[PDB]
């Protein structure tokens, strides 16, 4: 060899050590909000007996028989309030990835004739306490679709 090759073997090193990265960032906030999503999975008991045993849905958290919402608290999720029959959990502000800063998801069920479906994914809230009143969207800190994962992706139309 000669000058030449070792120059380009010396480029090619350059090179290899500066090179872009795939974005695991949505990985790290996937992994994270999974954490909120089990936090809230917990909550479903007190909702269903309630709905079956008085035939409306909670009001609030003392209605349902759950502590408050700032004490519904993790690593990366800051409370968890129950609305009308919705749970919706809201992540941290320090200490936690960058995209999901600030961002909420929510959970809602549907009763069918012979089962009671649950649903998982942006925030959805409801007007009142009957068990007929369908759910509309929220457009306050929504969390995006790309930090979800492919099971909690529902919409507000889903039925
Ligand atoms: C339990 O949740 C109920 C929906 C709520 N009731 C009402 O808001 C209306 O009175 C329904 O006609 C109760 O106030 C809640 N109980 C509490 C907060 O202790
Ligand atoms: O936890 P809680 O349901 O009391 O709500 C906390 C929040 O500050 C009120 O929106």
């Amino acid at each position: 060899f000669t000058l030449i090759e070792l120059m380009i073997v010396i480029a090619i090193v350059g090179i290899l050590a500066a090179v872009a990265l795939p974005a695991y960032q949505d990985y790290t906030a996937r992994a994270q909000v999974s954490e909120a999503i089990l936090l809230a999975e917990g909550q479903k008991s007190a909702v269903t007996e309630y709905y079956l045993n008085h035939g409306e849905w909670p009001g609030d958290n003392s209605s349902a028989g759950v502590a408050t919402s700032a004490d519904i608290k993790g690593k990366y999720v800051k409370e968890v309030e129950v609305k009308n029959g919705v749970i919706t959990a809201q992540m941290a502000s320090s200490n936690v990835n960058n995209e999901i800063k600030g961002k909420k998801l929510s959970l809602w069920a549907k009763r069918q004739d012979g089962s009671v479906k649950w649903f998982c994914g942006l925030p959805v809230a409801r007007d009142d306490t009957d068990s007929a009143t369908d759910v509309k969207a929220d457009t306050t800190d929504n969390i995006n679709t790309k930090h979800l994962p492919s099971t909690c992706r529902d919409d507000s139309s889903a039925s």
